[PDB]
């Protein structure tokens, strides 16, 4: 049977429970915070589980649990590798580059002084984002100011400022299919071009269930971010697609 | 040519430079803190580099650079996957479990209350370590002490050790030396075999495997991605640096 791992119940999780009940798909709810994860001994709460859907709000918690499941030999929708490859912007941009996919000119610095040289070499304005878990720099003074105020110790994610003739698009990918999209809201009727780029980006980080955010730039479509635990409460009505049901079925088909 | 990535120069790095010079192995030093890492455009400092040895003291820095090198299509000794699989104790224990290797009974909690239940279920005394260093005597001590590593508690059983801790230096598919954490521990087929498998379990490459000689036999404790060896060279009389440089150079691409 299917196991839905969670910590805080959001409308998205609520919708997941309801669809599984209507679909007649065997499952059980598993509250992670209280789950004993001892290597070598399967917990009572996991008795009879053949596949799991990792739905925790906390990234660190969700990744730790996903890793435990792989140790118990239970398949988990969105493998550890995918979850970490997504929550780390530098990890994600590196994967898109290796896969030869289009994205904004991007760079990384490991100290404050090097960050400045790059921003200067890029030319203002420029953007700076946190590597884990959002600001346009106007000039050198603003740069210095922002830079002053685990594996993510002193890292600076620098990106070019993109001019956008169109609105940002968000595509919901399930396995090898793009099933819905929106303008970040109106429904964005999927086109073969958008669908194609989205699936490749999903594949570039390892496959699974992700939401790909794109920019409609003057250079064309560019990949911006890839999320490992997509939110969709509003998107269901906006697009009219049964996002939760598609997610549950995909997961169930990997049962082992 | 080979590229040695570094930030702070320690005796270990000093020894690496010297051995490369004596071996007649083409290389160049690369100061990471000042290296421009822009996706899509290879830096001047990397011109002519066919393979790299990641030697930064900072983990976050070393891992970020190793990733960049994979994007430029340059092989790096100790791939990103190995580096992170090593610097994360929960990640490393999970990998040893999947490979069916012996280790101390281990568990992980995601909140303070669950940590206590486990310590209690394990029985005192118990050990607690940072995921990325303290023995708990009883419940009172437990209560007192209590990015992707937010609020995680690594709990391990207290192991009785009739022997001394051993450290093995693994290069590829070979265990080349060992020591008692110091005397030289003449490698035995048993120790060498367990060490190579642990190295393979996290992805392979160049690592140091620390073992416990417990009452249940040999148990794997930790696997380090950037092994230190200045003292070990004399203690064991083995050319650790030269073995490391050759291994890397053989992966040239
Ligand atoms: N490099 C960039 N150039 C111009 N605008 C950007 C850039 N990166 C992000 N933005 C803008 O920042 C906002 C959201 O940024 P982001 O941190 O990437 O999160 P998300 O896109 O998932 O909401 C959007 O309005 C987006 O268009
Ligand atoms: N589970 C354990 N039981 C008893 N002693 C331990 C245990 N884990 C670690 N130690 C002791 O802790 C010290 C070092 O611990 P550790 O954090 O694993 O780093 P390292 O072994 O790489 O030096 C050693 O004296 C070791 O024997």
């Amino acid at each position: 049977m299917l196991a839905i791992l969670y910590d805080r119940i959001r409308p998205d999780e609520r919708m997941l429970f309801e669809r599984a009940e209507a679909l007649g798909l065997p499952y059980k709810k598993v509250y992670v915070p209280a789950l004993p994860m001892v290597l070598g001994e399967r917990p009572k709460e996991l008795e009879g589980v053949t596949v799991a859907l990792e739905r925790c709000v906390s990234q660190s918690r969700g990744l730790a649990a996903a890793r435990y499941l792989t140790a118990l030999g239970i398949p988990v929708v969105n493998r550890p590798e995918v979850i970490e490859a997504c929550g780390d912007k530098w990890a994600t941009s590196v994967a898109l580059a290796k896969a030869g996919l289009p994205q904004p000119k991007t760079a990384l610095a490991t100290d404050r002084e090097e960050a400045l040289r790059l921003m200067e070499a890029f030319g203002y304005p420029v953007v700076l984002k946190p590597v884990i878990g959002x600001x346009x720099x106007x000039x050198x003074x603003x740069x210095x100011x922002x830079x002053x105020x685990g594996f993510q110790h002193q890292l600076f994610y620098i990106q070019e400022y993109v001019e956008k003739p169109g609105r940002d698009i968000r595509v919901f990918v399930v396995g090898e299919r793009a099933i819905a999209a929106i303008y970040r809201a109106e429904n964005c009727p999927l086109t073969e071009e958008v669908a194609r780029l989205s699936v490749k980006a999903a594949e570039a980080v390892g496959g699974g269930v992700v939401a790909v955010d794109l920019f409609e730039s003057e250079r064309g479509l560019l990949v911006n971010e890839v999320n490992h635990t997509m939110e969709f409460k509003n998107s269901v009505h906006t697009t009219g697609v049964d996002i939760p049901g598609e997610i549950l079925k995909y997961a169930w088909s990997l049962a082992s």
